[PDB]
Parts: structure tokens; C-alpha cells; sequence
């Protein structure tokens, strides 16, 4: 059974609600981004109309299977009728594809559903800046002033600087980088970069990068191992055990790994700088944890909805524990008594 953070009202909608079967009164399926908790229950067999991005319709058809007649992709940032409701798709500054979705309702009420997304200050230079939001249906992942953590642009800058300094010193050394799903692209494109490399990778993620739209993506990558001097690897193995079994089969070729593993937020990020951050290291492996974020930190969301001033919030993360649906509802109306909405 479909719940209700999931269903828009006065609509035949439905967002990111795959896992429960046929939804009775619902005429069309959006998707917001290709993650496995959104997309959960899709499949080849699907047969009911899916609205999405284009990256995200890419991914649906060669990675899922999903025919071609069900998948319906829209451009972003257009006005567009789906089902007599006008609709417009936004990008959610989350992973490739993802996208917020602006729903236009007969009655003249504006929703707003976020999907996944990392609010950003240009956000108030969209079509948003047009007009007023009833609803926001809210991604709430970091909704406590405790998640800090820094720029995007920041956490890349130190990982340059960390491959180029250390593949410097030894030229011998092999660069790996965790991955367990789409996103977080550019600290591997970024890496690879600075050291004059393709990465590679094996063809089941080669496939999955090739659906994604970036530019001048086969000069980028490569499923030859061998040419490579960045590789990736599933997240799981980004361990001692897993990069010694990894080292071994690259066939002395070289003498160190440093390892790059993305994360959200961890609790170390109360204490340290990112400047400060070190590595975990055993004999000729080092691995760094390193916090590039895909959802707003506190401040960033604060801003946002401050800026928005809705009417109502729904959150659509933290939604299982009274403790914390009663946090979050309380910082909404702090924000609300400070900004005056
Ligand atoms: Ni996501």
C-alpha cells in the first residue's frame, strides 16, 4: 500500500511508487532519478506510463529493460500537459538526470516535489522565482543543524591534489575509486583528468556511464584496464582485503593504491576540516573517506524553503520515527517564525 507522501492530490499522480503494485486511481508514474529506493519494483514487465528525464528514460531502457512505449521522457525547465495537468521538470542538483517536479493543479494550487535534491542559491533564479508553492514536498536527508559538510567544489579540489601529489611522488602508483550506483561522477573524472588518464572500469559500468549524456564521454573512459591508471570498483571492495586482490591481478604494473571512497556525511565531519582529513592506511594501501554530498547540508535547505516560503511541508526522508517527524516539524516552524511567513 502506496503511502500518502507519495501521492499527489487531485491528480491521477503518483512519485517514486514502483514497489506497490497497480496504484488504484493512478494514470501516470513519475520517476524523479535512477537510484534503487526510487526506482524499487520496475522492471521489464512494467507496463503503465512512466514520466522522467530523458538520462533517466536512458537508463530505464538499457539498464531495467522497460519497453519503449511506457517510457514518456520530458525536457526540463519547458511547460508541458501530462493527463490534462500542466507539469514542469527541474534539475534537482542531486545525480545525472534527477530532477524536481512542479505540478500545476486544476484547482490553482502549485505543488512542488523535490525528489532527491542539494538546494542551491541558483535555484531561486529558475522558473520557481515566478510564483507561489501551496505544497513542497520536501527531501529531508540532513534536516539537523549537526550536518555540516563542505562545497562540492572543495572535496574536488582536495582529491586532485591528493592523486596528483601522490602519483608524482611514485609514478608507479594506481588510483581506485568506489562506486555503488550513479552519481558523484566528477571526483573520478576530475581525478582522472589532472593525471592525463582514461578510467577504467568493466562493461557493466562502462554501459551505465554511456546513458548518462556527458560530453565528450569516449575520451573519457574505458572498459581496457590495462591503458588505465584510474580505475573503479564496486564500493564493497574498497578495502585492504579487496585492494590487494585487486592489486595482484593488475600484474606488477604497480607498487601502491590510493583509494578514493565517497560517502554522504560520516560523524568525523563535527571535528575535522576537510584540509585535516587523513587516510586509513596498511603497508602500501591508503584509503580515503572523503564527504561529496548529493543532498542539502541543514544551511542549504534552510535557505532554500526560507526563500520559497510554502504554505505547508510534507517530508518524504526521516518519515519512520515519531522523534523524527517531531524534529523536523520543529525546525519548520522556527524557520517560518524567523523568516515571517
Ligand atoms: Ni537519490
Amino acid at each position: 500500500t502506496c503511502p500518502f507522501y507519495k501521492k499527489i492530490p487531485g491528480t491521477g499522480f503518483t512519485v517514486d511508487a514502483f514497489q506497490y503494485g497497480v496504484v488504484e486511481g493512478c494514470t501516470a508514474y513519475f520517476l524523479t532519478h535512477f537510484h534503487s529506493d526510487h526506482y524499487a519494483g520496475l522492471s521489464k514487465h512494467f507496463t503503465f506510463p512512466v514520466y522522467c528525464s530523458e538520462i533517466t528514460g536512458n537508463l530505464l531502457k538499457n539498464k531495467l529493460h522497460v519497453q519503449e512505449q511506457y517510457i514518456h521522457p520530458l525536457p526540463l525547465d519547458t511547460e508541458c500537459i501530462v493527463n490534462g495537468v500542466k507539469v514542469v521538470l527541474l534539475d534537482a542538483n542531486h545525480c545525472p538526470g534527477a530532477v524536481m517536479i512542479l505540478f500545476y493543479l486544476p484547482n490553482g494550487t502549485v505543488i512542488l516535489h523535490t525528489g532527491d535534491f542539494r538546494a542551491d542559491p541558483s535555484m531561486e533564479r529558475s522558473l520557481l522565482a515566478d510564483q507561489k508553492v501551496h505544497m513542497l514536498y520536501l527531501d529531508t536527508t540532513y534536516c539537523s543543524p549537526e550536518y555540516t559538510f563542505p562545497s562540492q567544489q572543495e572535496v574536488i579540489r582536495f582529491a586532485i591534489n591528493t592523486a596528483f601529489e601522490a602519483v608524482t611522488l611514485n609514478p608507479h602508483a594506481l588510483v581506485v575509486c568506489g562506486t555503488y550506483s550513479i552519481g558523484k561522477e566528477k571526483v573520478f573524472l576530475a581525478i582522472a583528468d589532472v593525471l592525463g588518464s582514461k578510467v577504467g572500469m568493466s562493461q557493466e559500468k562502462y554501459k551505465t556511464l554511456q546513458c548518462l549524456n556527458i560530453p565528450e564521454i569516449n575520451s573519457l573512459i574505458t572498459t581496457d584496464m590495462c591503458s588505465s591508471l584510474v580505475h573503479l570498483l564496486p564500493m564493497m571492495q574498497i578495502n585492504f582485503k579487496g585492494l590487494q586482490s585487486h592489486l595482484k591481478k593488475c600484474g606488477g604494473k604497480y607498487n601502491q593504491i590510493l583509494a578514493f571512497r565517497p560517502t554522504g556525511w560520516t560523524h568525523s565531519n563535527k571535528f575535522t576540516r576537510i584540509a585535516d582529513v587523513i587516510p586509513q592506511t596498511k603497508g602500501n594501501i591508503s584509503i580515503y573517506g572523503i564527504p561529496y554530498s548529493e543532498h542539502s547540508s541543514y544551511l542549504e535547505m534552510k535557505r532554500f524553503v526560507q526563500w520559497l516560503k510554502p504554505q505547508k511541508i510534507i517530508p518524504t526522508v526521516n518519515v519512520g520515527t515519531w522523534k523524527s517527524r517531531s524534529t523536523m516539524e520543529k525546525y519548520f516552524r522556527e524557520w517560518k517564525l524567523e523568516a515571517g511567513y
